């Protein structure tokens, strides 16, 4: 049960002050909202930033690339904020905020590895679905390029397999900007 | 949940996509079926009936799916005044992209990492000899009547489409674009 | 998720369901397979619309692939028991039942846009156990045949034989083609 | 199965140059009655051999196996429908040497078009298709040359499912004689 | 079936207007996004006012826990945390993360504390990947638990070993809470 | 299933909450423990002095979601009354007996059962001892608790909790489960 | 119920002491193993006199296929390869892998001939070696086939780009085999 | 149907000239009966060699080893022909062949990659899990280093995904001798 | 199965080799028992060979297998090819005191015994108590032919322990490497 506050249920009551959160796996249901979302904050007010929570384990790449085309395209700086975790197109997404303005919380978890699919069939359908997924990859690999301040290269390597990162090694890497560290 | 939107009036609740549809925004954002065309074909004919000259924006998240129910969209489409924009973002694929090419001459675009593919239509038959040739004979003028179609719309000879959608056929935006799918890649506001 | 669509009044804001909005001007929607649920919707949609206006046109959307051959009657006989004239409009598909009733609308407004599909095919079913079982189970989808295809005869223009003949297997037909053989009166093409 | 004095039935039937085609025609069942086939030619190309056919019919090429097989070898094959023959076991029936195709009063025949399925692509679909209908076309012309049948009328006749008695079967050229008692 | 208490609220969006968040379940990805919405909810209705955490939860998902953990941390409000039925993995974790000197438990709570659970399955590559980052997560679950229950990380090693089940009593005397709430 | 009531309109149990009366009706579990758990913080908030309520009809379940129950009705400062009808079965029973002294009933053909808890170990051996020794911890709490509020020994409610033990609501009174058997007129 | 012969044989035994075998089932390793095996027993038993290879399959395995191909080449006797009912896939390629000039089909029998079939799962990496394989499969396959067919490399990818019947005849005019084999002479 | 051919089944026929068949997915029964024929085979000739037909996609590393540690502890020289395929464990057996006597047709397929396995639960078991197969991992990279001739290091690497090998591409590697090319 | 007339494993069984190459089951205990009575009804004084290639299995059926060995007169040499694991581990320690080997790259696995418990408390503490009983049980029988303490062998069996050959040896479970 999600609870409400006076009438909004806590997540609409986030919205309300331009809160979007991507709490789940990415299919094209989440990436449908988040992009309304983002469209309807920006005509509420095109200067005002965004906040994108992010607590995710990635999913689809279309549906990401959707919710990162539709970031890039409105005039509201998005940030990003990385609680609890973000993998695989979550931690794309992380780095696809504003650039000075994606964080996490300090025992926030980021894992980058290659994209994930399958194919089966004739032989020329598996050459055609693998070459689907390589252009992908390096689709993904150029813009994290971009993000971080990394080299393709060096992209290639460390998502090769399962690599996760702390909050402070996601920083050191170029996926977020700041460890927004506790008040003492 | 779908998440509910709320403004100040002199405070009104909606959900998020009738929201979206009180400014002439439809979504086509899940696989085709009979349910999600005849939704469709319901809001364009609302939206011509409240503004017949105000252009109706129609976003596309698709991985394609029912060609009839492909045909019931894009002949309403048709048949309305209005201009009906067609916007891909994310992925449109199979009658996705069928119906992304159906957008006004003009006014049909993809954000510039949205992916578009096209192949031939899929389907199935069992049982008799003359059943399978009923079944065969129909699908093939399913094709030929896509195929003709997308040849009108996008430019491309009747021969080149069917070479091209003879398999699975993944195009960028910007591939999209040159095919005549899409008009243009929408780039990043200032 | 069906959208809600919101008109001002003088009153105020009305919230409408996309489908309940098209329903106060006279449009019903058999969008789906047709079992007893969506019969006895579609039957009481047209006794309620001829109740407020019994000179008024009523309109059938029709996207359906058909179904059950009683509940199809059900709606057939309330399209024909009623004051109001039934326009039918086929808009992607009229398979089997979804396609008698698509004829079944009032004479000179039975419609199709222009790539829309109307099939016709013989009724199907199944019958179990002992060998009078089966003969009456038999007996019983033939006299359906017979009385689909007598209704069909006198809607379309066309004879018993060549209905029983043409519904022998499965028979698609273009929106041109449907009106070429009765099923519609016209194509509705795009201005 | 039993025994008798000792060879298992089937395997004493087998010595007497009987084979039995008592199933649904699969692939196994087919290179069984081939190889039995060859095996009997070897043993003496003169002596006829006996098809037994109670059979629903089944896979058309392992069908086809055993035809060509019969047509190839030098004895006669003797056909004899008893309890039912269908389908592809009915085709076989008419593959039996002329003169010598038979069956007992009460014996069903039954005849209908080939069955199939395909699924994938509409490129897919037409290949299969054409498969198919020419696989009709390759068995109705065989049943045509046996039966003294016209291809058209078998065309029609095969259509749907069409039950034949024994008596029924020897007026259509399937079958020679009813073998009475 | 939830109750209903008149507006209508149902009984824990009640509770909520008391700034009383439950903690009552499985912790999954959609339990910690609904707690991390309700932290922030209510730091913005008052940055100074005391928040109340129940936890009933049998623990689950580390990422999920550490969400609810830093997103306490992170919040001025000082958040409360009491004990009430069971606090186990997890769930004993965000138990000992209430703020200092308010972590409480009933007479009949049961708290237990272990090391945490998963799985890794492929190449021997991919096994060593996943071992070497549930280590790391124990690291960091131990060095947090030290730290918040004054105990030393060699004994935190020792005593999460195995499944450790402890009264209301043993815990405030291990450091996981501070009183024993008793009834007046 | 639920009909609702009409005065503001209220659902059958969210109008009998209203008059500080809380249903324990179903299976024991952690949901339903937060439920009543925060249903007793809810009515002692309104009226730290008026009588609750606690219906049961229960077979029980959840010993740690029982102890959330329990520990709540103690903390909070009203009498807790507790009344079984049709049936109070194992944590169901102990939460019946769990009552305001004085204030624990049950009506005249409801069923009162006690049993010793039920469990489940898998894995290595010093696993299943650990597992072990916890779940005979558990039985100790709660006999310990039971022979307080009974007025019966720790060894007679082992003997008595050994194999399912049903019990009359007349028997449950003499056994001091309840108080009172509340008859009709 | 295979039938016994009178030493008593099985039907399929019977058949191997005049140097038959039967690829009469889909080719998985087990299959292979036994006709490998049959092949080098019968080599062994006389290394000139003709093997026969009856073919009834629908393919398979390509590695299980390429097990009794290589063994067919590697051996000294000629192996006649005979196909009855049907050979489709690696079927057909074993079909045309039969000795020159002794390559059957009775008038009836179905040969079809389409591309390698396959699967790949798990990232991108492992789906790219997974392609590369079966891709390298078929350049293999198409190779080998257009050696004992006559027909190019790129004729034989066109025609095995989807499922390709062809009647006993038309399987002789391609060059799959050799002789449609008629009916003897009573 | 396995064929017969006093009358033996076409296997046991083979066994009699020394001919052991790996013809399926390596697991406790196919390396006890292997290891068992070797026993038999060594115990009716110490000086005639065995041939070990290898068709197989690997399996378990522990049955492997029982089938490799046979290999070598008997006297005779036990050739290795790849028919077919031989992948993971099964090339690993492949490359185990007497020296100058490993073998395979033309059209073989050799794969190598490294062991595949599973665990679930506490850290420390993961943690042991992992320390179990890093461990068998070096054991058998060692092994083909020494067989093979090449380093460790290439082992390692080449060894890190699925990597498939013609019979000629394996005889440059070192996994086996020659090509056996046809008459 | 191949044939060489007796079936392998049988052929195997006239020169007194027993093979344990399976999980231990009841039936495979039963089988093995009756093996190593018949192998001392032909032979009192001739040794007895145990290949060892299992994962182990139920604790009781490889005690059916552990009694035998030690009540019949013969020798039972024990050979681990492969592996062996738990109760294949307790039986390979069981060999005769001097002939109990293992091939160069054989796995041996220690580690406590495996159980489940469902029902009531009192039910739960009896099968508790009979499997702590039952690990006092083998710790104490591994301690005498090992050499090692019964404390070091619960602590280096209460996580899984895999072994080499030579770590075998070292440990006490086997006497010798057997090299080619
Ligand atoms: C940059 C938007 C551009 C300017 C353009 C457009 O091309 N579209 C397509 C579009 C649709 C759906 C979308 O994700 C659901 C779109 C997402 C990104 C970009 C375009 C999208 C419709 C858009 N509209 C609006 O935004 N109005 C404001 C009301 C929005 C809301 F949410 F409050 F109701 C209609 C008018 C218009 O011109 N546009
Ligand atoms: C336009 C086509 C012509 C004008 C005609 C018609 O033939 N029809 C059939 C029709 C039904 C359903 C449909 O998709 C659900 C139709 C879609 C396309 C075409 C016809 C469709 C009904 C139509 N109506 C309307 O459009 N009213 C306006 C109110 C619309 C809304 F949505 F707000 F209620 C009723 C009056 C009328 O004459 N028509
Ligand atoms: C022409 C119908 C005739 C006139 C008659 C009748 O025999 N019936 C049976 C009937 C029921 C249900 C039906 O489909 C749900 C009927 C459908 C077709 C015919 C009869 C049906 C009830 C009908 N009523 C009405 O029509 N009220 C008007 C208000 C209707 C609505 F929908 F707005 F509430 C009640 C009064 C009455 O006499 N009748
Ligand atoms: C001159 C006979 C045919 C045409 C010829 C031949 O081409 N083949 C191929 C063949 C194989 C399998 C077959 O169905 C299993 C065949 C079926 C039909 C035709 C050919 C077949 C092998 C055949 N053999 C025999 O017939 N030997 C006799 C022993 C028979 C048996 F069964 F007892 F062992 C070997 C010698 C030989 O020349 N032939
Ligand atoms: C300390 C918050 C910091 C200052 C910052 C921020 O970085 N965020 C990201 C964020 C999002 C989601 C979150 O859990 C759902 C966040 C949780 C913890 C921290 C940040 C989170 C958005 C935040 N907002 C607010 O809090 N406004 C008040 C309204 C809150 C509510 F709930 F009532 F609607 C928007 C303005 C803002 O600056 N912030
Ligand atoms: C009495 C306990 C003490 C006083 C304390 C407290 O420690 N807690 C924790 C608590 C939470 C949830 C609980 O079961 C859902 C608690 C149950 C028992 C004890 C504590 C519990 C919160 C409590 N609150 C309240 O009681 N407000 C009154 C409004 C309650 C309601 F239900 F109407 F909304 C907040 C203020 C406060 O100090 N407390
Ligand atoms: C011809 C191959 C060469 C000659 C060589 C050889 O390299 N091998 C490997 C081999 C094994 C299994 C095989 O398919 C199961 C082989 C298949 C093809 C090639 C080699 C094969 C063993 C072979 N043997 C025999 O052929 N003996 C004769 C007995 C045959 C039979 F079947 F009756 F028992 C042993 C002697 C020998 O040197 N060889
Ligand atoms: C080299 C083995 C050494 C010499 C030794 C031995 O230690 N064992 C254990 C052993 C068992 C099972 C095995 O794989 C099933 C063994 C495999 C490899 C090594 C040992 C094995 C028993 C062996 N025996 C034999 O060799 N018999 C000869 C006949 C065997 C056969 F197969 F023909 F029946 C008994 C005599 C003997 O001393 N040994
Ligand atoms: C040694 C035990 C003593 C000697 C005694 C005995 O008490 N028993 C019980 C027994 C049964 C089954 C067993 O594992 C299947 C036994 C195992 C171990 C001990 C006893 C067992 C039967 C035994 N027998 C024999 O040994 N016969 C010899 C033939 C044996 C074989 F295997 F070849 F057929 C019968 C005669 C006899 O007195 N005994």
């Amino acid at each position: 049960l999600i609870p409400t506050v006076i009438a909004y249920d806590i997540y609409s009551r986030l919205l309300k002050d331009r809160i979007i959160m991507l709490g789940s796996q990415i299919d094209d249901n989440v990436a449908n909202s988040i992009v309304s979302q983002l469209l309807f904050l920006q005509a509420q007010d095109s200067e005002k930033d965004i906040y994108l929570y992010i607590n995710s384990p990635g999913g689809s790449v279309t549906a990401g690339f959707a919710i990162y085309d539709t970031i890039q395209h409105i005039k509201p700086d998005v940030q990003t904020i990385c609680i609890g975790m973000a993998a695989s197109m979550g931690s794309f997404l992380l780095a696809a905020g504003a650039k000075g303005k994606r964080f996490a919380l300090p025992n926030a978890e980021v894992m980058i590895h290659q994209p994930l699919g399958g194919a089966q069939g004739q032989a020329t359908e598996i050459e055609i679905a693998a070459n689907h997924i390589l252009k992908t990859r390096e689709k993904l690999n150029r813009i994290l390029s971009e993000r971080t301040g990394q080299s393709i290269e060096k992209i290639q390597k460390d998502t090769d397999r399962d690599n996760f990162l702390t909050a402070e090694e996601a920083k050191e890497y170029g996926l977020i900007d700041e460890v927004m560290v506790p008040e003492t």
